[PDB]
């Protein structure tokens, strides 16, 4: 079910984060920051609302959203984009437009760890959260 998102995450793993945030044009100093961030990401539902807060030491983020609902987004980097939420094969997939171009944030549960995979063109970096 969505419901198994539910919770408190906390980063353990990163993998080409950088390459991400420099194909979005994060510049250098914001990257080197960012990158020894371990965030902790909470997923909350009250009915078909979702609330997905991001919480670390350089950044706070906070998003609602109904599951397969457009909104507007102001993202973690400042871009202002159209965005969806869904469900595709038991993942949660987060598309974000902006200027023709498109980026997923797409959350999966392996063996009890939520797997974030972020794309952006040929740029792809994959986080691994464990539950607090
Ligand atoms: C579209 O995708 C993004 C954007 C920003 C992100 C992340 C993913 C993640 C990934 C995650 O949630 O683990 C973290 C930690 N971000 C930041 O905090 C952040 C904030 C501001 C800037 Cl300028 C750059 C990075």
């Amino acid at each position: 079910m969505v419901d198994a998102f539910l919770g408190t995450w906390k980063l353990v793993d990163s993998k080409n984060f950088d390459d991400y945030m420099k194909s979005l044009g994060v510049g250098f100093a914001t990257r080197q920051v960012a990158s020894m961030t371990k965030p902790t990401t909470i997923i909350e539902k009250n009915g078909d609302i979702l609330t997905l807060k991001t919480h670390s030491t350089f950044k706070n983020t906070e998003i609602s959203f109904k599951l397969g609902v457009e909104f507007d987004e102001t993202t973690a980097d400042d871009r202002k984009v159209k965005s969806i939420v869904t469900l595709d094969g038991g993942k949660l997939v987060h598309l974000q437009k902006w200027d023709g171009q498109e980026t997923t944030l797409v959350r999966e549960l392996i063996d009890g760890k939520l797997i974030l995979t972020l794309t952006h063109g040929t740029a792809v970096c994959t986080r691994t959260y464990e539950k607090e």
